[PDB]
């Protein structure tokens, strides 16, 4: 179930997400478009769920892409928060998951995101040990989807 | 428009906004379901929106409800950390206002908002000036509905 990928979430892991979420989520704008801009140009097939996005093409420049990326870094903040009370953390995921199953995102295709937050950690010099952290954070997500 | 509205947000605003977010923004989940008990209490004719969330008397034991009340914590945040630059505010306004226009909530209604957060406010001792200040914000998410 969502609840027993959260239980499972250890204090390292815990602490390794917290750690890399004080660098990448101190500038929401600029890494959260990084983490959109990076999505479509490693996963092209995926441009075409974000539509209603206009030109995601124009990056920065784009009002709807910078809105929907500045947001989706809070729903990240929000999954930070929550870490140390698993029944809170299952409530706030399994709300942005009926978000994505109205969209039609399989677990699978969720699963796409981890390149990209692999490419931003690094960025910032987090090594392969944040972005497997991070992977099951992302876990836990796709056990709702 | 949202721009002008925007621009309504002078220095004293800013500031009584910052001041009175320290404090009930330390409890995101607390006074994020009691401003939407609030809001069903005193305006019974919106619960009918709300028909995802199941029952909602059922206030902080609902687990929807809480998920969705922490979520509009976040929304919040969001427009706080974004008071700076008026370009980015109205980005995440606009993203926010359409997930309201789908669900066919009309300016008037969005403003049925405005009861709740003055009586969060006053039970933390935040009077008439903040209710005021707190007004000024969500009519600029009214000029984007
Ligand atoms: C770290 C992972 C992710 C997070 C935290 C996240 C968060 C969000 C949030 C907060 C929204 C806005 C929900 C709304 O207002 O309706 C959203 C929308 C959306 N997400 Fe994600 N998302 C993630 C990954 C993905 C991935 C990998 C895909 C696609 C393969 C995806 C596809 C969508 C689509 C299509 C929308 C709708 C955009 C629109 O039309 O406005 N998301 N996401
Ligand atoms: C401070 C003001 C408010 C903020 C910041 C806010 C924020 C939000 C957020 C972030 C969502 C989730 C969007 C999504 O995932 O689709 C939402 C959903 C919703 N809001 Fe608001 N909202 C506010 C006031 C209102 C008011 C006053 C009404 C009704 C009179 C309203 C009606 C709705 C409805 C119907 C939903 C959909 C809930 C669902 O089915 O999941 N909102 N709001």
């Amino acid at each position: 179930s969502v609840y027993d990928a959260a239980a499972q979430l250890t204090a390292d892991v815990k602490k390794d997400l917290r750690d890399s979420w004080k660098v990448i989520g101190s500038d929401k704008k600029g890494n959260g478009v990084a983490l959109m801009t990076t999505l479509f140009a490693d996963n092209q097939e995926t441009i075409g769920y974000f539509k209603r996005l206009g030109d995601v093409s124009q990056g920065m420049a784009n009002d709807k892409l910078r809105g929907h990326s500045i947001g989706l870094m809070y729903a990240l903040q929000n999954f930070i928060d929550q870490l140390d009370n698993p029944d809170d953390l299952v409530c706030v995921v399994e709300k942005f998951a009926v978000n994505h199953i109205t969209r039609k995102i399989s677990a699978a295709e969720f699963g796409k995101i981890n390149g990209p937050i692999k490419k931003v950690l690094a960025s910032k010099n987090f090594g392969d040990k944040y972005a497997n952290a991070w992977a099951k954070l992302v876990a836990v997500v796709q056990a709702a989807l």
